[PDB]
This record gives structure tokens, sequence and C-alpha cells, in this order.
């Protein structure tokens, strides 16, 4: 699986974890050089596992849906906790033999957020903060869980979607930070960005609809071409065509 052990980790081993994780994902072909992810995949290949150990050697294994980089479930020791409203497949092929519990919330930011009474703009990301969520996830408790899960997906799934986010957490290695407004907006927008870069093949570069983002400082701008600085060296994983278009952005 894609390994990352916090007990040996530096800004270097963290980018390599992300770099490796970006490259066990199957994609069908690079759209504007951003790998585009399969809408449909033989369930044998559906899920990839990330192998996360903390400073103090708590190993949890978390499952990623390659079809959309979502985290679907996670195993601690030999209990295995699934999001409410997972893939059915996930339940069959994954963590066989473990008592399998279904967390009371779906895995999406606005649920997670509720269960946590705490929007992620108030939750310290960072490499120390990762290695803590792993401790509060290993030793599961329904109070602790949901905010620990907020930390886990942003420092891994969104890091692999957006190099802006990968870079930020590579910066904070012996300290934590907070989502700046730009990291949030990339987060809330990977999908509309995927839908429009997909469309923007047909009209030779330009978006069909514009995508609205916010600078760290609070300045609302918009990107509207695959030329723009966000598309151009930032985005690294494209949302599967079916998922990205069903929703109007
Ligand atoms: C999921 O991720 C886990 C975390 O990395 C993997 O488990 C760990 O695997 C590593 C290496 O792959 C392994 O590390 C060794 O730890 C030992 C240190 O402890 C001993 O120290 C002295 C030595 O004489 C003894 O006197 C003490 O009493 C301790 O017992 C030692 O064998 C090695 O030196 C390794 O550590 C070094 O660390 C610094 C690096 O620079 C070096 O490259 C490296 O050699 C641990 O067993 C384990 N760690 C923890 C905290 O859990 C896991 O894969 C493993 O699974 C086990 C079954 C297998 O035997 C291997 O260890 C490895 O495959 C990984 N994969 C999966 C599928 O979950």
């Amino acid at each position: 699986d894609v390994n990352f052990d916090l007990s040996t980790a530096t800004a270097k081993t963290y980018t390599k974890f992300i770099e490796d994780f970006r490259a066990t994902l199957p994609f069908s072909h690079k759209v504007y050089d951003i790998p585009l992810l399969y809408s449909t995949i033989s369930d044998s290949r559906r899920f990839i596992l990330l192998n996360l150990t903390s400073y103090a050697y708590e190993t949890i294994s978390v499952a990623i849906d390659v079809t959309n980089v979502y985290v679907v479930a996670y195993r601690t020791r030999d209990v295995s906790y699934f999001f409410k409203e997972s893939p059915p497949e996930a339940y069959n092929i994954l963590f066989k033999g473990t008592r399998k519990i279904t967390l009371p919330y779906t895995g999406n930011y606005e649920n997670l957020q509720t269960a946590a009474h705490k929007i992620r703009e108030n939750i310290d990301l960072g490499l120390p903060a990762l290695s803590s969520a792993i401790t509060t996830l290993f030793y599961y408790n329904a109070q602790s869980a949901p905010s620990a899960l907020l930390v886990l997906i942003q420092t891994t799934a969104e890091a692999a979607r957006f190099k802006y986010i990968e870079r930020h957490v590579a910066k904070y290695v012996a300290t934590n930070f907070k989502p700046n407004l730009a990291i949030i907006s990339l987060e809330n927008q990977w999908s509309a960005l995927s839908k429009q870069i997909f469309l923007a093949q047909n009209q030779g570069g330009k978006f069909r609809n514009p995508v609205d983002l916010i600078k760290p400082t609070g300045q609302r701008f918009q990107v509207t071409n695959v030329d723009s600085d966000v598309v151009k060296g930032n985005i690294k994983l494209l949302l599967n065509s079916r998922a990205s278009t069903a929703d109007e952005n």
C-alpha cells in the first residue's frame, strides 16, 4: 500500500508519500495532462489502502476509492469503521475478518463537520496534527473521531488533489496551521474544476462556466481557462467524468 510513517517523516518523505499516492491511482488518460480518474473500475481495482503510522507507532490503514479519491473506511487493529452511505462493494472486499462498524455520518465535509461541531477552518492541519488524528482514530471514540477525520483527509486526499495543499503541509512539519481560505476554496471546488477542465477540451481551452475561488487574504477572483495558474501547475487529479458532470459543476 502507500506507506507513510510519521516517526521518520520530513517535508521530503511527506511529498514522496503524496507523490507515490498520486501514482497508485488508476486513471484512463491525462486530460490537459492532469490524469483523469475512472468512473467505472473492476471492483478488484476499486480501492487502494494508505498505511499510516504515528510518532508513537499506532498503525491505521485507511481505504481510498480510486474513482474519486474519497476515503471510504478505515481499519484500526481489527475493527473497521465505514462512512454511512459507502459503496456496498467497499463493505465486501475490504478489511475481511474485522468487526465492521458504520460511522453515524457520511464522509462528506458538511456531515463530518456537523458530527464535529467544528468547521475545518478551525482545525489545525500540519504533520504533527496528522500524527494525532491517527492516535485518536486508532483509539476510536465517537467524540474524537469526526475532527480527526477532517485532519486525515485534507492532509492526504486533498494534498494529492492539489499541489497548493500538498505544499502547505510540507511546510509544517514541527508545527500546525489553519486553512487560509484558498485551501478551503480549492477543497470546495475540485469537481467544478474537474467538470470544466473536462468540458474545456471541446472549446479548446476555455471553461463553459467560471469557477470562483478566494485568495488567502479574502479576495474573490475567478478562473475561466486551463491557462490560469490554478489549473496550470496546481491540480493533479481530475474527478471522473460521470461524477463531475451529473452535478452542474
Ligand atoms: C505499514 O507500515 C508500518 C510502519 O512502517 C510497517 O511496519 C513497520 O515496518 C518497518 C519497516 O518496513 C519495521 O521497522 C523496523 O523496526 C525495527 C525497530 O525496532 C527494534 O529496534 C532494536 C533493533 O535491534 C531492537 O532491539 C528493539 O527491541 C525493537 O524491536 C527494526 O526491525 C528495523 O530497524 C526497522 O526500522 C528502521 O527505521 C529507520 C529506517 O531508516 C530503516 O529503513 C528501518 O530499518 C517495523 O516492524 C514496523 N513498525 C511499526 C512501528 O509498526 C508495515 O510493514 C511491516 O510489517 C511487518 C509485519 C514486517 O515484519 C515488516 O516490518 C514490514 O513489512 C507496513 N505494511 C503493511 C502491509 O501494513
